[PDB]
């Protein structure tokens, strides 16, 4: 186990990555993948799992505020589904509960990061909790 692991935000428009190393404890952002009504370009996941050789995958399993499933809900399992079906690598789903986001000399990541925001909550949030 090189204890690499990589985490997926499921998305419709965009799906977030994110990389982890257990062996230091953290996580970051890489670019988000775009979605064709939640279809991505295989061809980056085969790449980046080839590359990174993770030791599983983690995708969010997407919720309500108040814990019960939505529409993308079943959508998201079935893209891990079909991670683990194309390339044979350990998928896990994690929790991924809807919460508020509270209310000059500013900076922030490009835009392919951003949007890989969530996943790197995913993955650090399944390393925190001890996965």
């Amino acid at each position: 186990m090189s204890g690499t692991l990589m985490a997926f935000d499921f998305g419709t428009k965009s799906i977030g990555v994110a990389v982890g190393q257990r062996i230091t404890g953290t996580a970051r952002p890489l670019p988000a993948i775009k979605a064709q009504d939640g279809t991505p370009d295989w061809n980056i996941i085969e790449r980046l799992l080839k590359e990174w050789q993770p030791d599983e995958i983690i995708v969010g399993l997407p919720l309500n505020m108040d814990g019960t499933e939505q529409p993308l809900t079943a959508r998201a399992r079935k893209f891990a589904n079909r991670i683990h079906g194309r390339f044979g690598v350990e998928v896990k789903l994690h929790d991924e509960r809807l919460s508020t986001v509270e209310a000059g000399g500013y900076r922030a990541l490009n835009k392919g990061k951003v949007d890989s925001a969530s996943a790197v909550i995913i993955l650090e949030s399944y390393m925190e909790q001890g996965y």
